[PDB]
């Protein structure tokens, strides 16, 4: 069976083990630095498997060596101050667990998104094909449940892509959005677009705001999960994900959300779109504001 | 329980059953006029309950009087204007013994021809123009999205197309309304490949036909006939091309013909009205003349 | 489409919330008396429909009118002291939602479970067979869990039932237990089944010490939603729940984990096992101590 | 990806190739010596892919070459003694050309007469035994579970079963070891309404084709085959009856009979040895009788 290593078995980490699970994607390995909560979810979620109908190994563990051989590391373990505190944490994580997995797909959730994922690909060494982040599949969700609710159909018939990182590094992409192959636009008129478009950016602080303590996790234990059944069955699927640019959009030598095709091998396509004006505007604000976090880091 | 009446119990009726019941969208009834197919078949899918994990009734008959109550009423039943009297014979048997059983249902026809038999389906019934559809169109968008899927090395589930008309020669491509994951699939492949993909769409049923030699396809085209089904019962609101009457859209009234719905608990709770191009509009029109000669052709 | 209601949008409530959503078996509605809270956790759990694939609605709310016309209640908002507490807070959740919802199933997961039915079942004033607990299913899973551990076979294959309650209430049958058709004491010694037996009794426990400030909730989710699933569906699943007794195992006049065949009518039959005087003597024992519980709370 | 072939496209082969492919369990090869039928399904199925959702290569062939290294290899090509010849000569043919290009499957054979074609099929191969089996118990107890659970009126979910021997006449009933959600099948129905039920079960593989007339049963036996599929590629572990291999188990040497085996990624990883009274003796020893003669022909 496969092999899937969540580190911090958080409210983001244990959702995503329970996805994987349910799909009987692989045996999962939930790590955690606090002793006992690992367990405890780990055999929460094993013990829910008659129910559910899976057989899949779920364990908790505070040891990184019983993440070796994974498939996939999910990295879900995150808290100018932010930078610097989930700067160590991520090394932390990475040091130990890449070695132990070489050939493993790694998938970073830790915020600042692009430039943790920056960060694991230097600490692991791995191709950059194989370390990638997840931002983008959580935003397009959002502005897809956004649309489908508007336009009135149902959200298995509305794609969208979308690019950079989170807020207001986000960069929205309307115009490569469909509802069954259909323009958005003609469904939803400019000004509730560009409103939705707002609610997009807004999306993760608009839940923070209601939950007051704590922050989302559903979609993006989802959006992790979706990211990680790409890799595990090699599915190609066409996702915006936090990837190492080499001159695509005009970019180098810097992580950023961009279209890919997601499979086995990790990042096997970075599209390249035909962004006009307006859009690489947003497209070269973002990656500013990437590039001086990522300097900061450095 | 929700409750699915398939006339029919051939190929694309059992498999369409089977879907439906493996998904327990409801109680199953299998219909036919050959005594024992249908009971056979519905008891040998009953069977495999236990290994699929489904709890739904999936009973075979020949009496119409086991599908009264029916929420669907999908027709499956189907053998120029030879073909066309033969369905014309078997559509209005079939529509005229069920509808009033089941005046609440919406009608799913699948019968070739297809627009034309929907029409015929219309008119027998009675019912609401918006709760007697026809499945043609997903089942081609299918074939498209799966063509366009592996020539852009990218997953099926992320390719969705729009298309009208009908099959074959009667069939309206539309490459300009397809995305992936809401990039245009323009982008990802070449127009002479294109060209080749919406040709190959074209002739996709008859693709089949002559590797089976001695059938036609109905694994693809079930799935389709399902998922009609589902947005159906489950009220899903599902954007997909099915065969409508049309009032004035496109300019074309009083004929079923393809074209982009909104699907859900009321049939046809909308028709779309997609802003076609010079070169869209000569194809549209040419397809419904065709459609126009079949139907004219079963008024006669 | 169907209605679900969840009254208590904490950990338990809102897990169950996303298998119901996941599995499309209808628009759910999370009630808190918090407010935000389940506007954020319904919110989230939205935002994930389009990477899931499911076309249902799922709203927060603190106005219980929302909750209006549902076809199955689950009330997860439970907290000597602790049965006056929780006493409180489900005459309060009930006496507002079943006015509103006079044909819902309503199903229990407040402790102390038996006692907290029995009081919804008198606040309600429902026909006794829509109003039950869950309990058995949860334990039973424990119970199915480890026996599958142990004898290294599929959890799709482990079968079982129990009664009583939870903890020391939990009356064990191994007896009442299959792998495939397969007794389970053919596959597990005496000794080693004793052992599983008393894990599975101390098995919430066993949770609490591991998570050191939470309790368990994905498995207890899951045997929620099995139950509204069997309601919902009326898949007439036959499954130990919490239910009203009128004569079956001597007992009468009380709320009690049995054997029942669970449909869209709430209990459609209560089965009556041949217990032996082994079996018997734990049923009385366990029936003594819910007995005592409800003595108290009247 | 996993790698599936499945020889013989008919009903049986091609709903497996469904099934498999809807759960996205791996790529899967059918092949026929038809030319142009495994090709067609094939395609009719993967066009089937964007509606249903899964991202697996479903393809049709005429050559064995095409299912070189495949993790499992499923065998519905099949059609006394002159049926007995008749599938021998076809299943030689199928697992002395697949067997090579696949040293490290595992054979699942469907194939009647099914003990001992799954007999022939070890030898042919050369497989260790546990890693050749047969498919005949999970649908007999398929059928089973279906009657109990519509008698008992309960969920086919709850409903669990065990059987030994062959079909038909060599099907060893044990409704002993049956239950409902851990409770004896014994306490919810009658033994006089139990008798029938394994009557029926017994004769459950001619029923379908009484009703069918011109067909066989082929929706749940796809549905066994496939379960069977799946709890090897996904090493799950699942108890259940196959046809395997005896070396002393239930007093049997040399020959492939239905016991309750531990299935998982190495194809039968225990044979559990049931302790039996003498009533259910005297039907396994009966059986064993009627299944060795089969072997007996076989090997003449
Ligand atoms: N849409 C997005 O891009 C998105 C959405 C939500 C959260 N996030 C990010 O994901 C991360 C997790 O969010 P959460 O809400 O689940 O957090 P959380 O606080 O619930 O969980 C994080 C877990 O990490 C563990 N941890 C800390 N240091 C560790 C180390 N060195 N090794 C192993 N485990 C360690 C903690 O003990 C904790 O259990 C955060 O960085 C957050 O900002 C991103
Ligand atoms: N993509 C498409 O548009 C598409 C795809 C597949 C099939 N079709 C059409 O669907 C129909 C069925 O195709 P099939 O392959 O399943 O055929 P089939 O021959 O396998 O089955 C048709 C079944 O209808 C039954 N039948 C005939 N007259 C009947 C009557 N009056 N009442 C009740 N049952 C009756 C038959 O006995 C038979 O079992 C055909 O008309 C075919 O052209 C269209
Ligand atoms: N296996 C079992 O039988 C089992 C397992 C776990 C939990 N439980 C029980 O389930 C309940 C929920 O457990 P949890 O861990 O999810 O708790 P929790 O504290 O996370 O959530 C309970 C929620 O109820 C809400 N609440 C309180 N009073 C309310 C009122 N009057 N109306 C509406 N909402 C109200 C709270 O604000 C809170 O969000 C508890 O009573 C617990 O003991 C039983
Ligand atoms: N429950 C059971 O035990 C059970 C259930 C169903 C079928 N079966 C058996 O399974 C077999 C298949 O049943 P079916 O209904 O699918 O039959 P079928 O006639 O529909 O299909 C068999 C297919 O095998 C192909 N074939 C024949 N010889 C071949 C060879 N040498 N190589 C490759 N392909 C070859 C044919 O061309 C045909 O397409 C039969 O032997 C039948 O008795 C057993
Ligand atoms: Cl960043
Ligand atoms: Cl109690
Ligand atoms: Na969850
Ligand atoms: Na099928």
């Amino acid at each position: 069976r496969k092999k899937i290593s969540i580190i911090g078995a958080g409210f983001v980490g244990s959702t995503t083990a329970h996805w994987l699970a349910a799909k009987e994607l692989g045996d999962i390995v939930l790590l955690d630095i606090v002793e006992g909560v690992p367990q405890g979810k780990a055999l929460d979620l094993y013990e829910a498997s008659p129910i559910e109908g899976f057989d899949v190994r779920v364990t908790g563990t505070n040891n990184y060596a019983d993440t070796a051989n994974s498939d996939v590391i999910v990295v879900t373990s995150g808290a100018e101050d932010l930078i610097k505190v989930n700067a160590d944490i991520t090394r932390a994580c990475i040091s130990q667990a890449a070695p132990l997995s070489p050939n493993a797909v790694i998938i970073m959730v830790n915020n600042p998104l692009d430039a943790m994922t920056y960060l694991a690909a230097e600490v692991s060494g791995f191709p950059k094909e194989r370390v990638i982040g997840q931002a983008g599949v959580l935003d397009a969700a959002r502005y897809r449940t956004f649309i489908a609710m508007e336009a009135g159909v149902s959200v298995e018939d509305v794609q969208a892509m979308l690019m950079g990182g989170h807020g207001d590094e986000m960069v929205p992409l309307p115009r490569f959005s469909c509802i069954s192959g259909i323009p958005v636009s003609e469904f939803i008129a400019p000004d509730r677009l560009a409103q939705i478009v707002e609610r997009t950016r807004k999306g993760g602080g608009e839940i923070v705001n209601l939950l007051k303590t704590g922050s989302a996790y559903y979609a993006p234990a989802a959006a992790t999960a979706q990211m990680v059944e790409a890799v595990l069955k090699d599915k190609k699927r066409v996702m915006p994900v936090a990837a190492y640019l080499t001159g695509q959009y005009g970019l180098n030598d810097i992580y950023f959300g961009v279209p890919v095709i997601l499979g086995a091998g990790g990042v096997e396509k970075i599209l390249e779109l035909p962004l006009n004006e307006e859009e690489m505007a947003l497209l070269n604000a973002s990656a500013k504001a990437v590039r001086a976090t990522l300097d900061t880091l450095k």
